[PDB]
């Protein structure tokens, strides 16, 4: 891909806006946005998370206005987290800081994240365990052996379905992902304060340092994301994955290559 | 059509206030303050009463009558009151024995905007199922989706003591012509961190230079400053917020 | 008053340094720097703190060589002086476990400077409205409930030592006009100090228009509170512990109209 | 080496992309990336560490391609550390947070630290406790004194070999190192949370003041790291060490010298 | 003293590095860079801290290459602790975090400082307690009154002696101090976490705002620290305080003066 000049005039630009909703597990009916209460096995050969207690990467494949060679280039994002004041509700069931006291807020291990590029993330398998038995219905990394809890090679991945690949087995890969930018942060801890900053008036710029951009092939535009918030503790002590909806608004231009 | 800014002596105004906060205000003597905190018995019961649920402020503000429009530039702000968290001998929880009172602290939210209309609200929902109380305007029609994303709840902070802060956010798929800024901070033992100066200025010009226009000649200004929770003696705890000072620089802008 | 040019010239600049003392309560003559141990009324309504308990502003006016000029203040190095003496952890406090070294002070701090041609005016604010002030301080009077959250009413000039409660008092952000302010609340009683030193650092207190506070009658007005956090005794009982505050402000003639 | 210019053209540069696994101790055959459970010492003079329970710091010295007067210049930089969402399995063997909840996150103190350079890392020796006995397999201070726990000027060695300098007894010395960059952070505390942040959009310049980067002897490239995120606890509470590996992409181009 | 222009030529710069040792009290022949034993009074009237419990300000002066009207002007400096990786020893008689756990890091109460001069540091005396009695060996404020827990300005000395001036009661005197540049943080607090950067890309310039750095009299640099990590408990649940070492590196450059 040869990478030549900017198309201008005013059917050279469009915007793409959205939400991710996140992809907690979603145990029953009613608990959206929530992960079945986390369990801890008893060894490490006998971990098996049910499907429904791990949160997984949410993606979008976001079609563009058909251009044929052009390729929309993705230049600017605008995110943020949707709904940071819904953890101000410490009065549905909680369990109580100390005697006749308020629920304990949502807190402790968070992981927020967020791409945009011009085909599906790329990814690379780490274990915490590797003999963690991942069910059915999950994308994880096969063959595993003691290596994959530091590095396999073999374990690549594209993130190319929705509630299907489990965030605590994957990461995006840094030997790939030229097409892409990504951006995360793993604050852990089980009594980390939730710091969730809200605005309209930050951008961030998708250029690499040639000025150039994401380029969407066949004319999609891939969004991913991860907005695990931290748990929520139940009046019995249980405890649950709460996560939020990503907005991204992402700015893109025609450009011409060879 | 955004064309030239006037200039010369008639050209610039300056708006300055402080909006109150609105925590629930539970009896006559309680105003900045919520109810003390309940826990629903059940995740489905949830049924907070109004005055334990605090809630968005808004002040509409009339600028000099004026196609020109009065175009917000810059805006001054603080929270006022600060060094009243340092009150830890009046009837709190000790620390420990003999010790002083337990400050307030755990979660915050700090949030200011400025805008050329009313500031427009997206609903998210922790529990879908939560009975939000008469007297408060709430998502309607909740489903489970509404604890992630349901596009139906979308509402202005047009009134008072109304929009509880816990069911809305600013709605980011809107609010061109408004600035917004906030920051959640979660948990129980959160410090609150307030700093105050009269030498920083946020500039609410977008990429283009222009600020927010604002129509019909009104400023909207809103905030919410939920520092945290009292704890009382017996263990109880009630949010407690604190006021927000503006000061908004305008200019008179041509518009076609 | 019209701001006209800066006058140059070996005469024109002069440089002010001073040190604020903190104003913490001192409950006897041995406890200077600190307050009295805190005590916490027995229902809501009925707070009711001794004088001794409650840390106050610090103020000093600086007269100035006598000067239409007006003296322009420019720049300010500051800090707090004796950071390290928060390191005896060995002088009757509580122990941090069985065994351990006393516990430091920590917890609740206000870090506040200001510097202007005029007195520091203040907007007071109540925690609670119904707390008795105690006699020899200056505090809202006439207060409401809506004094909680804003009342107007509240107005006054830091004129004075020793007297104006931190807790009751606020800069007033909507006047000021001729004094620059800065000032930080940390709140929650485990809060670490973190108090940074240095003699390289230096604030401008030049406005956006590129002028300084003015002084008028050739006085400079210092303001500052350094309340630390709380000392705790063996006994548990907890006392606030302030620090002295440094200042340094280089001053230039401005020409006025 | 008197440094003369940069070579320009096709042939001109040449980049090195890796990753370096952890060396936390690796216990058994099942626990790759951990430390044996830690076990104190009843007193200062009985200090002696098995070997599986002592991380210590990674390397690789990378072959360029043969130059020769040239030589090799890193210029950039961009590291990241690989499967920080590893960190949220947390049903696994874990400590309970409280009654009924999930599994306690690895935490605690941690080292984070990376290094580029022309030649080995230089180390300086210093002894928490001079009278502790370091293992056989490790390379350690050798004849350690009491002045060995503040500054002993005779420990000083090479970062040359894997599995083999103990991260508690080294670190860079500060007084050579001329021709290496080096960056690390040590978070201390028990209960500290890894903050852990990943993006392929941030790069570290190695130039000096001068313009000059490391200069590759012989035409090898060195790479070091250290990333201790932190210990696990188990459901026993016992605790080991955990780390993770660590991705580095360099930039080089070709310098004359004389 | 008027400063005129700086001296060029190869001849005209001079470099000095060197460490300097924590004076941390040092109780027996095994603890050198630890305190005592920190024990606590039953009065403030009581406090009576022996010498081997008190961490004491470090300095070296350090002659320089002979000139004579020219100075030596310090310019950069590069500085770092030594040894931060010792924190992470711990499995030598410490205080385990919990049943089964590792022993507890060094942490709590800090404070890192340092300084460069053209002559010695100037210090002013605060005290905590005014009753405290000092012991000898130490140098400490003189005919200390109430007034001197938060301003008593007969408390003037020079850093001009080690394992003398204890931490505690002196502090840099900012009212003086004009011909060296000084650099300290104080973090206080039983449980905060060490934080400890080190690299060798980070240079602080000594210049002040009129372009002139300390000017050495009689051809003497002057550097003092202070880098009192935080606390070591051990298995009976006491406390010492640990420091470590500090690297300086500064470069001068000849200035005439009139
Ligand atoms: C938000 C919510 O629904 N909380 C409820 C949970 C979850 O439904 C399950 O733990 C999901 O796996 O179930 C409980 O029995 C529990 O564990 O204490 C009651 C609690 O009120
Ligand atoms: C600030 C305040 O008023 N505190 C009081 C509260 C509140 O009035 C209610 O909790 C409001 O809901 O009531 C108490 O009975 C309590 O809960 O312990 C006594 C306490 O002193
Ligand atoms: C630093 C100090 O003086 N501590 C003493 C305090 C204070 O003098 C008063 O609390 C001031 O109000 O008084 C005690 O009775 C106490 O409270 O435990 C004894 C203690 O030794
Ligand atoms: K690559
Ligand atoms: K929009
Ligand atoms: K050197």
């Amino acid at each position: 891909v040869e990478v030549l000049e900017v198309k201008t005039g005013v059917d050279s630009i469009t915007e793409v806006e959205c939400f991710l909703t996140p992809e907690m597990g979603d145990p029953d009916e009613h608990l959206r946005g929530f992960s079945k209460s986390i369990s801890i096995s008893d060894t490490f050969e006998s971990d098996s998370p049910n499907r429904d207690m791990l949160p997984c990467y949410s993606v979008a494949r976001i079609p563009l206005p058909n251009l044929n060679i052009l390729m929309w280039e993705a230049v600017t994002l605008k995110t943020e987290v949707i709904g940071v004041t819904s953890l101000m509700n410490v009065h549905s069931n909680g369990q109580a800081t100390h005697d006749n006291g308020a629920g304990k807020p949502v807190q402790g291990t968070s992981f927020h994240f967020f791409s945009v590029g011009g085909e599906a993330l790329e990814l690379q398998g780490v274990l915490f365990n590797y003999r963690t038995k991942y069910p059915d219905g999950t994308i994880f990394p096969k063959n595993a052996t003691v290596q994959s809890q530091v590095m396999n090679t073999e374990h690549k991945a594209y993130l190319d379905k929705n509630k299907a690949y489990p965030v605590e087995c994957w990461v995006p890969d840094p030997t790939r992902n030229e097409n892409t930018r990504y951006f995360g942060t793993l604050t852990g801890g089980e009594n980390v304060p939730p710091v969730l900053h809200i605005t309209n008036t930050a951008t961030t710029v998708l250029l690499d340092e040639f000025g150039v951009g994401p380029l969407c092939k066949g004319d999609n535009l891939y969004l991913s994301a991860v907005d695990v918030c931290g748990m929520f503790t139940n009046r019995s002590g249980s405890q649950q994955w709460r996560g939020l909806s990503r907005y991204f608004k992402v700015q893109l231009r025609k450009r011409r290559v060879k």
